[PDB]
């Protein structure tokens, strides 16, 4: 599977039937029809003791893996009845700066999407964890063209060094709160993965406000590789899912 003509989201269904399901994900958030909560409570991001491992590039995005065998960058409260756990965070962009988030407000797409993976705990493990319905949770953060993100830079730099499918690097002592906008207001719905195996486990919580970032920092994200090392080139862009359909599905908001 991939974002090719031939092996790209229309496809997907073919291999992972689920891809047409009740609670898939992204989709459009309407900010008029959206249902601001009041008993949602405040998120609870804690990630002072975090520990980033390494940075992977597999063939669709890059993955910077944390060490997530102790309780070192959680997240809880807002619709969360528990703690999970910060296993990896990845990008979606397009090759253009009109495209690339895979979340959309009202039909408007944002030049790139930031996803913090995050595994309920009480099911031991992540591959426990997307056995069940309420298994993961994803913090999803848009990013806009303008002012350069200083926190972004450290990961921006070390992208020479896996440029093919398969590569990886040593990517200690990275912070994730410097990812981080101002606000954390949001919205939030239970929806899955983006990516195959599509599975319905996710309650997204996806930020209201966006982060900026340099149109030099998007390039770099640009000239990575989808292909490995001796192989035709194709350059990772564009690699995004469309919205899907709603449904029997509400969206709620911290505010209003
Ligand atoms: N895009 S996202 O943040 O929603 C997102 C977050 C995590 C994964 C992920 O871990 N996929 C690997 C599936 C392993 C489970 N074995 C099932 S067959 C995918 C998409
Ligand atoms: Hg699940
Ligand atoms: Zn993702």
């Amino acid at each position: 599977w991939g974002y090719g003509k031939h092996n790209g989201p229309e496809h997907w269904h073919k291999d992972f039937p689920i891809a047409k399901g009740e609670r898939q994900s992204p989709v459009d958030i309407d900010t008029h029809t959206a249902k601001y909560d009041p008993s949602l409570k405040p998120l609870s991001v804690s990630y002072d003791q975090a520990t980033s491992l390494r940075i992977l590039n597999n063939g669709h995005a890059f993955n910077v893996e944390f060490d997530d065998s102790q309780d070192k960058a959680v997240l809880k409260g807002g619709p969360l009845d528990g703690t999970y756990r910060l296993i990896q965070f990845h990008f979606h962009w397009g090759s253009l700066d009109g495209q690339g988030s895979e979340h959309t407000v009202d039909k408007k797409k944002y030049a790139a999407e930031l996803h913090l993976v995050h595994w309920n705990t009480k099911y031991g493990d992540f591959g426990k964890a997307v056995q069940q319905p309420d298994g993961l949770a994803v913090l999803g953060i848009f990013l806009k063209v303008g002012s350069a993100k200083p926190g972004l830079q450290k990961v921006v730099d070390v992208l020479d060094s896996i440029k093919t499918k398969g590569k990886s690097a040593d990517f200690t002592n990275f912070d994730p709160r410097g990812l981080l906008p101002e606000s954390l207001d949001y919205w939030t719905y239970p929806g899955s993965l983006t990516t195959p195996p599509l599975l319905e486990c996710v309650t997204w919580i996806v930020l209201k406000e966006p982060i900026s970032v340099s149109s030099e920092q998007v390039l770099k994200f640009r000239k990575l590789n989808f292909n490995g090392e001796g192989e035709p080139e194709e350059l990772m862009v564009d690699n995004w899912r469309p919205a899907q359909p709603l449904k029997n599905r509400q969206i709620k908001a911290s505010f209003k």
